[PDB]
């Protein structure tokens, strides 16, 4: 139905609005590769504070990224939700092209 | 620096696709070339909305027109952005299909 297509469309558009920030994109593509601490994210992406934690804050609120602390260190990781499938596609299409053979 | 280059470029592309009507249009076009009348019927969006949104997608280089004889057909471009459109179709739009 067109109402069901209108529902998915709005939902996907809202998700794209969220990912529509260069710092958020660098963060999610970095996290495809694994769990990283705030210090590791700062070094790999070249974004410091307050920006880096503001942007992970947005991604966490959006349900795209979550935290893990097994012993002591706080690690960020992608969630296993529907949005991680889009992140994985953006990595393959765009971010993966910056890799060295 | 080359990571900041791609990041901004991809963010700008996502900003463009961040409209529900643009999304319905691009996912419909994955299936083939459609005229403005066919697009209007399949998505349930009329004028001026439908043509202003295709205008946006055409300016962005995501959609283009084709007129071999007389009828104007819209189609996706073969550019880099069509890869993202195809992924959005597979992840989201294709789930609304009946088996």
């Amino acid at each position: 139905t067109r109402e069901d297509m209108e529902k998915r469309a709005n939902e996907v558009a809202n998700l794209l609005k969220t990912l529509s920030h260069p710092v958020r994109l660098m963060l999610v593509c970095t996290l495809v590769e694994g769990e990283f601490s705030v210090g590791e994210l700062e070094q790999q992406i070249g974004i410091g504070q307050p920006t880096l934690s503001q942007q992970l804050g947005v991604l966490r609120e959006s349900g795209i990224v979550e935290t893990r602390r097994n012993i002591k260190q706080i690690f960020y990781r992608l969630t296993e939700a529907k949005a991680a499938q889009l992140v994985n596609a953006l990595y393959t299409i765009f971010c993966a092209q910056e890799k060295q053979a």
